[PDB]
């Protein structure tokens, strides 16, 4: 009976959730930002659509993100995207203390407690083991930033990266190309990069139990997996991945919806 | 009456000086990295023939540089890169204290006492304030790295860089573009950005009386002068810059070649 509205309005793109009660999700949306192109409005109408309902419908609007106050006109309230990933994490998985959530131009690995957002640390300067960094070497490849994942899986050979930046790694990756390497040797090596950047942030918050990744390169499980190798611990994921920031928001609006 | 051969084999390019009793210049070399594997051998030969000499002729040869253990056969000892440019300042400029030296894919400040490297702090892991940060910004302004200097010199608008990483720094210079904003000043900004990063390695070590900017990017009096005005203070350079890691090399030659 009470519907929510939850919007994270990331760099890369903008996503929506709606749910009824805070318990169930009745639509999401995602739709790309582009400059002028008016993307994170664009996601508002898609999940109302997909809905079948008005803005005059929900409860309570909450918007989080990199650009949450672009809407600022939309959102009843923004939160940091700190915390929404908590509170999604924890609607997802109730057992989650940390979370690795990885997105285009950032990073950051968050301990949780209660739905809270206990103690983080994140990278929002180094292009490394950003999304980004997939971007940059999967158009050196020439292969689509989705394929990544099924192309890396079929590595044999373990072909590592030892730059830890994106800008000398791009050249290694030309250079290992120059020596005949296979694609799909260095795809799998450019995972492991990314996971030994995460890991590094990871550390000086710990990694405990129940450890979920979330973010869009969280569907990469070329990447997922060469965290699970790094930690030596299990990392969950599931569809709502990229829909997690947004699915806090619309939990702490069916929440302010009620106090 | 006594010639020696200093050989900087860069990941750039190969430098090389040959000097008479350890006083005077007679000849030097400069070959890039063109696919071959015979660039840093291609530079020897150059040099001789520049001084009209052979190899039996040099009464010791010193290899330095990214690839000095590459050189063994051709040269006698090889040498740390910090300490030939300490030792390479001071013959150029005996009043040097501190040495900043950027090459492509590394920066390194050098504190100098006596013609030693006393203290020093280096940038081998970030692309940033690396030449290698103005190559992929030549490259988006369609310019030659060569003629940066030429054009910032023309900027009469302040345009900052607020993005610390090449790649980030790379699409706001994309989007300085698109806001129509002048090359001339985009440049200029490139260089503060540049001079920023080394300004920040550089106080790590402290900026002594009478600085030397040493290596390729030295010619790049636009990067030179947003030195002088971060740290405030002269920042010198000779045609020699370049060659400052071998001519160290030469002077450590000669020097073993009198004990
Ligand atoms: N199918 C996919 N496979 C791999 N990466 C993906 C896929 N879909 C999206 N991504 C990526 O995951 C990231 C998700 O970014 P996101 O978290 O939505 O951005 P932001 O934090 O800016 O909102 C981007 O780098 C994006 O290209
Ligand atoms: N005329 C010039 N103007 C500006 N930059 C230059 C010029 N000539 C060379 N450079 C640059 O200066 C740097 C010199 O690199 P160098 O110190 O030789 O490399 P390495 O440290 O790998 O040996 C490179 O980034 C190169 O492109
Ligand atoms: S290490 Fe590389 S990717 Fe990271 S901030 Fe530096 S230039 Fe950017």
């Amino acid at each position: 009976s009470i519907y929510t509205l939850g919007i994270d309005v990331g760099s890369t793109a903008s996503k929506c959730i709606i749910l009824k009660d805070g318990k169930e999700i009745v639509a999401k949306s995602l739709v790309a930002v582009g400059t002028g192109t008016s993307g994170p409005a664009r996601s508002i109408s898609e999940v109302l659509e997909n809905a079948h309902m008005k803005k005059e419908d929900m409860a309570f609007t909450l918007a989080t993100g990199y650009g949450r106050n672009s809407l600022e006109g939309i959102a009843d309230k923004q939160m940091s995207e700190l915390s929404c990933h908590a509170m999604g994490a924890s609607f997802i998985w109730p057992n989650v203390h940390t979370v690795i959530d990885i997105g285009g131009q950032d990073v950051k690995v968050i301990h949780v407690e209660n739905g809270t957002m206990t103690n983080f640390q994140m990278n929002d300067k180094c292009a490394a083991g950003t999304g980004r960094f997939l971007d940059v070497m999967a158009n050196i490849l020439e292969v689509k930033v989705s394929d990544l994942a099924e192309l890396g899986a079929k590595s044999t050979k373990r072909v590592a990266i030892s730059s830890t930046c994106t800008v000398f790694a791009e050249s290694e990756v030309i250079s290992q190309l120059s020596k005949g390497t296979d694609k799909i040797d260095i795809i799998a090596g450019i995972h492991r990069s990314v996971a030994s950047r995460v890991i590094g942030l990871a550390n000086r918050v710990g990694i405990v139990k129940d450890v979920v990744m979330t973010g869009g390169v969280a569907q990469n499980y070329g990447v997922r997996g060469a965290l699970e190798e790094g930690l030596g611990v299990e990392i969950k994921t599931s569809p709502l991945a990229q829909y997690n920031g947004a699915l806090g928001a619309a939990l702490y609006a069916y929440k302010k919806a009620a106090k």
